[PDB]
């Protein structure tokens, strides 16, 4: 198969379930060079988050740079942003280097629970990021606060916000509840375990590795799912943490 | 087989060549769940080092127990250290939560070239790490700044060096020239590429992942080269960078 380099724009994870430790491994495992860029240091576990450290948005710039001057990025999967000046520095370095197969994962919120959307950086991400990411997976809460709307009711409420957040820039949506939007029309698409720490960041992760080796984005979206299903399925093999576990991202390879 | 988790304590580095990024692939590639403890970032390159960005030792030590309070550590592999105030740190918690299979890389100089080496840190890592070491992999001139004492000229200054590194309080040595040192004895132990940045992080990564699966650092240190030797050969399948190119750490799945 062609190389194909992924990189991964995202905060960190020390136990190694979500973050750019859960996308690298994501990579890994579907075949994709890992490249990644640190937009924040978080003190995390399998029991919730202890501690944040931020990092100069400066040198995210400086990280992307370094990156984008030097590999040939395939695909971008995005996570963690935390501030306004990352998500500018972030949308920047994608404009000037014509980024293309971007991934957004909505990471508006928090683990333990809290919402780490600041209400300048919610909407610099949708005036200056948004019109660049080829695909973006929010859940419904994500969706409402990107749109700046009530929660959605009903499903035709659901899909009137997957058309908007279209029409924002977006090249594709796949709403979770699963509704994947794109200027064609609609698609549609069993969990048996607690560990699921980490599944946001790996399905993301997943669906930026796993696009430049599809025809769509439904067939794509078809895989990656198929694929994160059968790693949910092995995340009690796994012997790590007290609380939440992390999914196995190699229960293809041992 | 057994899960074993493996944790890395080291520097970033973007390009994924090396850092807790090749650390975190190696354990992958081998079978290991990995973990990652971050000790400073760096916009680093296939070109070279960019500028690097120091973190709180403070923030360290809140990574090692997010780390050591919830996840079970069986091998574990040290890299970039930075400065006094981390090694502190790190020994610290090693010798609170007990840790063994400790692997530790001499990282003190710098791949675009250049000595990373606190003079203060030195002190503090031989006094108070070393006596914590499963396994050391230093280079001669590394095993020299260790030591504080000449460049090995011959073999018998070398084996000298390799013995006075165990008194120390190393449980093992790897001087890379390569000789084995243990408390039985010495044991001795081709690559065609020019590809090979991370090879350093990588073997020792590899080292700490395949020790719980061997009955000794000799059968495992012989497992490790040859792995290694693999990932060399085919570093020029890869599309990465400009300058000089990583190993392929999944030269054996993709
Ligand atoms: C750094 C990071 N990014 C994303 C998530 C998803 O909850 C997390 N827990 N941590
Ligand atoms: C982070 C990091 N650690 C170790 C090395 C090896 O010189 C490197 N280039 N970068």
């Amino acid at each position: 198969m062609q190389r194909i380099n992924a990189l991964t724009i995202a905060g960190t994870d020390p136990s190694g379930g979500a973050g750019i430790q859960a996308d690298l491994k994501t990579f890994s495992a579907l075949g994709a060079y890992g490249c990644s860029v640190i937009t924040a240091l978080v003190a995390e576990n399998t029991c919730g988050v202890q501690s944040v450290y931020r990092i100069e948005p400066d040198f995210v710039a400086a990280q992307l740079d370094s990156v984008f001057s030097d590999v040939r990025i395939d695909t971008t999967k995005i996570g963690m942003l935390a501030e306004t000046d990352i998500v500018e520095a972030v949308a920047e370095r994608l404009q000037r280097h014509h980024v293309r197969n971007v991934v957004l994962d909505t990471v508006m919120l928090a683990k333990s629970g809290d919402p780490l959307l600041s209400p300048s950086a919610i909407e610099t991400l949708r005036v200056r990021l948004l019109p660049q990411v080829s695909l973006i997976t929010p859940n419904l809460p994500e969706a409402a606060a990107l749109l700046d709307a009530p929660h959605a009711r009903t499903e035709q409420e659901m899909l009137a916000q997957g058309r908007a957040l279209l029409a924002m820039g977006c090249e594709a949506v796949l709403m979770k509840g699963d509704w994947l939007f794109t200027r064609e029309g609609e698609q549609r698409f069993r969990v048996n375990t607690k560990n699921t720490h980490g599944t946001g960041c790996t399905l993301s992760a997943a669906l930026a590795a796993l696009r430049p080796r599809h025809r769509s984005w439904g067939e794509t979206v078809n895989e990656a799912k198929a694929w994160l299903s059968a790693a949910l399925a092995q995340a009690d093999t796994l012997e790590v943490g007290k609380g939440i576990g992390p999914v196995h991202h190699f229960h293809a390879w041992w």
